[PDB]
C-alpha cells in the first residue's frame, strides 16, 4: 500500500518551502520579474543550479500575456496559489488497490483539488525515494523539437485558465464533491463463458455522430480512452484523447496523486463531479488552448459536473491478431466491467477506443464495444471523429443487427479473419455483405 508524499512529509524541505510560499502570500515578498520567479520556483524544488531552459515553456507562456496579465500573474496569481498550498492539510495521499470486487474511493472537496493542482504547478510534488515527481517540472522545460514545447505551452495555458477560475470559486463551488474510483470488477469471464452470456442479449441502439466529440455529451458516462497509468503522458508530451480531456477538465490531475499502480485487466476507474475549465480547437502538435465563452453550451460546461469512464484497451503493435478470443475477451471484459457501471448513466458517450495510438482496428472495437453496451443494457453513442465512410458503414451495420442476437453477432465477427471476405472486404463491409445477404 502507497503513499504518495505531499511537501509536508519531508519536514525539513517543508520548513524552507513554508516560509517562501508564506513570503509571496503575504506579500513580504514581491516577485518583480519571471526572473525573480525562476528563483522561487529553484527554491521550492530544492535546486541549487539551473540553464535557462528550465523553465522556457512557462516564460514562453508568460510573454503571450499582455502587460497587465503578466503584472497579475507576478503579484497577485503567484502569491495565491502559495496560498492555496498553504491551506493542504495532509502529508501524504493513499494509493490503495482494491481487494476482488471492491471499490477504492478518494474523495475531495472541489477547492481541496486546486490545493494539488496548485503543488504541481509550483513544482513541489516528488517522492525522491522512488525518484518519481507528478508536477509540471517536465512540461516547463524546454525540449529540442518547436511542436513539443508548443504542446508543453498549451497545456500550461489549460492549467493556468482552471488555476485562475479555482481562485474565484464561490463557497458553495468550492465545497462541491469530486470523487476518484479504482474499481476491481471480479473475474474476467473468457471467450466461450462470453459467448454463453451473449445468447440471452439483444443488441441495443447505437447514435452516431461525426461532427461532435464525447466532451459534447452532458449526462452520459463520458469514456476517457485511457492508459492503464491513468493520465497516460498528460505530464509530459502526450496530447491525444486522455491528455487533452485531463487539460481542459485538470482537476481529473489528482487521480495521478491516488492511482499509481497500473490498472489490471479487471479494473476501471471512475471519475465524478468532473466540469471543463477550458476550451479547445486541433489535436496533438495542433492543439490549442481556447477560452471558453459565455454561451450556454460554454457556460454548462463550466458548470455542470459529469462522470467519466477510464478504461484501457489493448496497446497493439501491427503484427498483433486483434481478433484472437484471447484478444477479443480481453476488450469485451475490458469495456463491459466499465460500462456496467453506474447504471443510472444509460446512455454511453464513446468512439474510437484504442484506435488511435494504441492501433486498434475500428471496425472490432465498434463491434466490441456494441456488444459491452447491450449486455449492460445501455445505449452507445459512438464518435467517429469526422469519419464519414465510416460513419456510413456503421450506420448500415446498426441497422441490419440492431435488435439481433449478440452471441451471433460476436461469432459472425469471430469467423471474418478466415473467411472469404478478408482480403477484400474490411469487417464492416463483411458484416454488411452478410446481412444484407439475410434477405
Ligand atoms: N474528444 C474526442 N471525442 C471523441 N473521439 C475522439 C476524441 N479525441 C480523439 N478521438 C478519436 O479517438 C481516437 C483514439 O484516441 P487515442 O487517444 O489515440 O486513444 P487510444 O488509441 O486508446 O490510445 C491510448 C493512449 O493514448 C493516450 O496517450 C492514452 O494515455 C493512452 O496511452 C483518435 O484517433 C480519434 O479518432
Amino acid at each position: 500500500d502507497y503513499q504518495f508524499p505531499l511537501p509536508q512529509k519531508n519536514s525539513e524541505l517543508w520548513i524552507i518551502q513554508k516560509k517562501t510560499l508564506q513570503d509571496l502570500s503575504s506579500g513580504k515578498q514581491k516577485l518583480d520579474s519571471f526572473q525573480s520567479l525562476e528563483s522561487i520556483l529553484e527554491i521550492l524544488r530544492d535546486s541549487k543550479n539551473q540553464n535557462d531552459e528550465k523553465y522556457f515553456n512557462l516564460k514562453a507562456v508568460f510573454e503571450q500575456l499582455d502587460k497587465e496579465e503578466q503584472t497579475y500573474f507576478l503579484e497577485q496569481f503567484i502569491p495565491k496559489i502559495c496560498q492555496l498550498v498553504l491551506k493542504i492539510k495532509k502529508k501524504q495521499l493513499k494509493n490503495q488497490i482494491p481487494k476482488e470486487s471492491k471499490i477504492y474511493e478518494a474523495a475531495f472537496s472541489r477547492e481541496e483539488i486546486s490545493y494539488y493542482v496548485s503543488c504541481m504547478f509550483l513544482c513541489i510534488l516528488k517522492d525522491q525515494d522512488r525518484k518519481i515527481y507528478k508536477d509540471f517540472r517536465l512540461i516547463y522545460l524546454k525540449d529540442l523539437v518547436q511542436q513539443i514545447n508548443i504542446r508543453r505551452q498549451e497545456k500550461i495555458k489549460c492549467f493556468y485558465e482552471y488555476l485562475k477560475q479555482a481562485l474565484d470559486f464561490s463557497e458553495k463551488e468550492s465545497k462541491e464533491v469530486v470523487i476518484f474510483q479504482r474499481i476491481n470488477c471480479g473475474q474476467l469471464e473468457d471467450y466461450e463463458n462470453w459467448v454463453d452470456k451473449l445468447k440471452a442479449i439483444k443488441l441495443k441502439n447505437v447514435q452516431l455522430t461525426d461532427d461532435k466529440l464525447i466532451e459534447d455529451f452532458p449526462g452520459t458516462l463520458q469514456v476517457d480512452f485511457a492508459n492503464c497509468d491513468i493520465g497516460g503522458g498528460i505530464l509530459g508530451n502526450g496530447l491525444v484523447q486522455e491528455e487533452i480531456r485531463f487539460c481542459v477538465c485538470p482537476e481529473m490531475l489528482v487521480s495521478l496523486l491516488v492511482f499509481d499502480q497500473s490498472m489490471e485487466a479487471n479494473e476501471v476507474i471512475i471519475m465524478k463531479g468532473i466540469k471543463q475549465y477550458s476550451d479547445y480547437q486541433g489535436y496533438s502538435n495542433s492543439f490549442r488552448f481556447v477560452k471558453m465563452g459565455n454561451s450556454k453550451i460554454q457556460k454548462q460546461k463550466r458548470n455542470n459536473p459529469q462522470t467519466i469512464l477510464a478504461i484501457d484497451a489493448l496497446c497493439f503493435n501491427s503484427s498483433d491478431n486483434q481478433f484472437s478470443e484471447v484478444n477479443v475477451s480481453r476488450e469485451l471484459n475490458k469495456s463491459y466491467m466499465g460500462f456496467k457501471q453506474e447504471d443510472q448513466l444509460k446512455t454511453i458517450s464513446t468512439g474510437k477506443w484504442g484506435c488511435g495510438a494504441f492501433l486498434g482496428v475500428f471496425d472490432l472495437k465498434f463491434a466490441i464495444q456494441w456488444i459491452a453496451s447491450s449486455r449492460s443494457n445501455k445505449k452507445m453513442i459512438i464518435c467517429t471523429f469526422q469519419d464519414e465512410q465510416t460513419t456510413k458503414q456503421i450506420q448500415q451495420v446498426f441497422d441490419l443487427y440492431k435488435q439481433k442476437n449478440a452471441s451471433i453477432f460476436l461469432k459472425l465477427v469471430m469467423d471474418y479473419p478466415n473467411s472469404k471476405y478478408m482480403e477484400d472486404y474490411t469487417l464492416l463491409e463483411y458484416l454488411i455483405e452478410l446481412g444484407k445477404e439475410k434477405a
